[PDB]
């Protein structure tokens, strides 16, 4: 069977078969659709034709399905896991797995550049201290003195879900948050739970409004441990604005490597609940959402006050002014001190190059509109007119909850 | 089977129990959301008609009562003798402003209660058409002061006399493609422009030409009329700071009237039923003029502006979107024209929300269509967990007639 999408500025259509091999589910049914909802230990038994799927897939994109090799993996992966109950991947099928995930993630509009990811292999670690150190390898790697390259660590997998590997920061490289006596947060509101529960554990919080947190690792199931990233590793952009002067007095700041670090990688069955990534922003993800969105920085009023835009009535689009300013400031400041960044009008364009040509290659590519579509200017970028299909491929990204709430601690 | 939605900004959780009063076909399955498409006998009408009078009498407090089931035999023997039925005007009214409230692509529905509706049941000719909808166009416009309204035209029978506009809008600018290759007007009504003209209508080739009615009435083929130019309120667009923005020479009908889409209530289809709110100030400034397929004028704009056009990093489309879209809600708003902007409708759409959740269960929403075309994540809407579902009464997307029509 197939489906179509349409393009309705373009009038562009795109035919999708590979929606046929998906094989989770989306939430939706026939009666409703949950699209905008943003959250809608295995067996032997399942475990096998997981491997088994995976497996097909790596051979078949190596031109080697149903080779002596392909078979004898086969059988190998079959006897390993009757008889440990569970199996270890070879180097290049974590490579490949980790690259489809990505490639899979329907949420992302980065995807171009999935083949490009440097996969850091860290399934020999067994301690915090050892994550500790793999993650800023990491950091200092993707880092590149601000030519940042997309980079992957793995931790080791799950194995009876009582041993499992955490980072518990949601990305490795973030703001403290601090709630005041009076209500107000200072630094970012976001991050306030998990700023109690750092301090908590020994963090002696500086408590200004933009602390890098410490990391929070758990290795093997045990009780977590702090780390301090080398402050000379965490790259930094002060924010400033190309025409308005005052715009750098307003103190804003923000680093330069969003490095995702709560997120559990599927391949093949096999779960990796510490698999930090990391890529390079996209400007409105800083400028929109973590400046902006009322429960976050929350400038927008400070802004507008500084630019004298007419604030008694919403009709001005004083908010909207201020908004598109802050976004011009973010990426001056990044591409001026050489860091990189994706404003939304090339990101969504590269989107649209990339989805038209694994529609040809691949025969689809799921895509989450909701998500992919920019948080400002929606439909002057080509992505809002671009109807979209969004279902679920493995290998594959997944959330999982906070660690706090699921931890067993062992004191 | 009870369903929760989120509000990321404000914590706020609600439970919605009226996704289970749902009948028709999302296009969604459990493996594939489509989420992002635009377009995903005497036996079938009786459930129809019983479902609708069963939610009609239990919404005025008469459930089960003498007078609930003395209609529903009505019906059901004017069916088994007819194969068909007739509304009373209760509840046609009612089974409009449902349609309305239904609607999960409309941000405007905390409006839903106050509809005035126009029985033009008793309509039988193109002419007579006309007379309701230059009516409606009037009452609906009331000097800029604008109010809500639906004409609803006869019910199909054997659907070989249709009663249909043929307009997508009651009031949209002409189309004509031009030997320079370009599209001088509205690219969005080149095809029905020629439809006009190859049916007799004398275009006068320009940016701004009101559209004229093409009006079927029984099946036949349809006529043209022009609306009276008087009834038609048109709005120059300035800018309050930008003194060169008038001479872009840019303007937009103040009355927004749908009028391609079809109202079905208790299993009845009304293919005419044109109906009218008011804007809110992105529809015209981002999508009508910067649609690149459409006036896509944010390159002249940006010129004269005086901006960096050479990198999109610059965001010079974004400052040009800002300024066009305050140049729109500041003219409707000089001219006392009903406008309302993104910011103030989302609120109150939030608002209505709340009501629908506490009130009736649930309110059904398409949150690819609610959210603005512009500064998304600033409104609240951006941040409310949606479910979207299919009630009736509803208005349903038709396709246009002269694929269907034979003439
Ligand atoms: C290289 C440049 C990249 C850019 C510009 C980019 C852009 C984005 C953006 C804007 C989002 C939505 C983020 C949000 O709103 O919170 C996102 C989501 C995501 N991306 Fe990327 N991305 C990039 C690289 C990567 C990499 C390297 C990976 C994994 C190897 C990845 C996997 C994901 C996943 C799994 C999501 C969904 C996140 C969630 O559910 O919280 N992306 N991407
Ligand atoms: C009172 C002021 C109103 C406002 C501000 C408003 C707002 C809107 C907006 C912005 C849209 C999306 C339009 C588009 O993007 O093409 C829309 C869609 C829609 N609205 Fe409203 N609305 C109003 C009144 C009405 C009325 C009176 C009705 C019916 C009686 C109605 C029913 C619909 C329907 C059925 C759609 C989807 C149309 C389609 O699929 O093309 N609305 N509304
Ligand atoms: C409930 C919930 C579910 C879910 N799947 N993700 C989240 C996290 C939510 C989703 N938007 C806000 C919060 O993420 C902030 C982190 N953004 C980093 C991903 C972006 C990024 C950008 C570029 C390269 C990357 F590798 C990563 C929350
Ligand atoms: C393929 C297709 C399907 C569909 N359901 N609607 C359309 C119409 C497409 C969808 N967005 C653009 C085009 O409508 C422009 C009409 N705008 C008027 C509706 C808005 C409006 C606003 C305020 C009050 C109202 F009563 C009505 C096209
Ligand atoms: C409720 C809604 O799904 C939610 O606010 C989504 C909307 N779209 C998004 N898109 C991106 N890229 N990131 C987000 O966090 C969200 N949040
Ligand atoms: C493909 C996508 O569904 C399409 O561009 C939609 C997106 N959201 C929309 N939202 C509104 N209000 N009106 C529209 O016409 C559209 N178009
Ligand atoms: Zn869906």
């Amino acid at each position: 069977r197939f489906l179509k999408v349409k393009n309705w500025e373009t009038d562009v259509v795109l035919t999708d078969t590979l929606h046929l091999k998906s094989t989770l589910e989306t939430g939706c049914t026939e009666h409703i659709c949950m699209g905008s909802i943003m959250l809608p230990v295995r067996t032997k038994d399942q475990l096998f034709p997981l491997a088994k799927e995976f497996l097909d897939q790596y051979y078949s994109s190596i031109k080697r399905f149903g080779s002596k090799a392909h078979m004898d993996r086969l059988e190998e992966v079959n006897k390993e896991i009757e008889s440990t109950s569970t199996y270890q991947l070879k180097d290049t099928e974590l490579i490949y797995g980790a690259k489809h995930a990505w490639r899979n993630a329907s949420r992302c509009v980065g995807r171009i550049q999935w083949s490009k990811l440097q996969v850091f292999d860290a399934r020999d670690c067994t301690t915090a201290h050892g994550m500790f150190n793999y993650i800023c390898n990491h950091v200092k790697y993707a880092t590149n003195k601000g030519n940042l390259r997309s980079a992957i660590t793995i931790f080791p997998q799950r194995t009876d879900g009582k041993h499992d590997f955490r980072v518990w920061n949601s990305q490795l490289i973030r703001y403290a948050g601090y709630k005041q006596p009076d209500g107000s947060t200072l630094g970012d509101p976001a991050n306030v739970q998990f700023t109690e529960i750092c301090i908590q554990q020994g963090w002696k919080a500086p408590r200004g409004r933009f602390d890098v947190l410490p990391l929070l690792l758990q290795a093997n199931g045990n009780d977590p441990e702090l780390f301090q990233i080398p402050p000379e590793l965490v790259l930094e952009v002060p924010i400033r604005h190309p025409k308005f002067d005052w715009f750098k007095d307003l103190g804003l700041k923000w680093y330069g490597l969003p490095a995702v670090s709560n997120m559990l990688l599927e391949i093949g069955g096999l779960e990796f609940s510490a698999c930090p990534f990391s890529g390079w922003y996209m400007g409105t993800e800083i400028g929109v959402r973590d400046y902006c969105d009322n429960s976050r920085y929350n400038i927008l009023e400070e802004v507008a006050k500084k630019m004298d835009l007419d604030m008694r009535k919403t009709s001005s689009l004083w908010k909207d002014q201020a908004l598109v300013e802050i976004n011009i400031a973010v990426l001056y400041s990044f591409q001026s001190d050489k860091v990189t960044i994706v404003d939304h009008h090339s990101a969504t364009e590269s989107f649209i190059k990339h989805m038209e040509n694994e529609y040809r290659c691949r025969g689809g590519c799921p895509a989450d509109w909701v998500w992919i579509v920019p948080p400002m200017s929606g439909s002057i970028t080509p992505v809002f007119h671009q109807e979209m299909l969004n279902y679920r491929l493995t290998p594959s990204f997944e959330y999982q909850p906070d660690p706090w709430n699921t931890h067993v601690w062992k004191g």
